[PDB]
DNA sequence: GTATTTAATACTATATGTCATATAGTATTAAATAC
DNA sequence: GTATTTAATACTATATGTCATATAGTATTAAATAC
């Protein structure tokens, strides 16, 4: 039940890369994975579909609004208007190795 | 509805990276871009959880099975077992970036 | 690498009903490969 | 870079009810920064 950061990945991604007999120093991956992740993200606005084989998709859905909606805390009935939302949608290889788990 | 592939993600990394007067090779690119999905992957299956602060978190989710599911095409009542799932938690600046959009 | 500073998350209450799910066979198409 | 080959996805039907959601203020902690 650990929780990751993008240092420990990139220190990961340091060693993965590394037992395949390659050097690659740290500092290019941090920046590989940061223009990454930008990258991902303008995609994402640009409302486009990245789609990664036998790991996963994103894209952006719609999303109804609301008037039902409920504030946790007070129960006040809240608006909520039709928005968007970025969706993580698992591909095979993912979604088969992470079915059965402890 | 365009569609993204970790090539065309790869050479835009290439390009952000030297939009900054940096230098990659899509080779290395290429490669970080592999290992992080690895990493990820195995990350995942060990039911850690992965945070990227402002983009989004990766987490296994518990799903509960069912009876009463169906197969669309026949209608036949399908069995479902409780498993796991892997979930994407979009982070503040991707789920503002993207909530208004047209 | 370490110390400092800023701001993103975890945390929490608990009604509500949208939206992802289930299937498998065909046509695509991502993308690994050797050139 | 391009052509070839393999296998992961898109696509689709449409009942069902799980599970993510709304809020905001406090304590954490990721992580960008300059040293």
């Amino acid at each position: 039940r650990p929780k990751v950061t993008k240092s420990d990945i990139v220190d990961q991604i340091a060693l993965n890369i590394k037992n395949n007999n390659l050097k690659l120093e740290k500092k290019y991956i941090r920046l590989v994975i940061d223009a990454f992740f930008e990258e991902l993200k303008s995609n994402l606005c640009s409302n486009n579909v990245i789609e990664f084989r036998s790991f996963g998709t994103f894209e952006v859905r719609k999303r109804k609004g609301r008037l039902n909606a409920r504030n946790p805390q007070t129960g006040e009935y809240v608006k909520v208007l039709d928005h968007h939302v970025a969706y993580f949608r698992p591909g095979k290889d993912l979604k088969e190795r992470v079915w059965g788990i402890k």
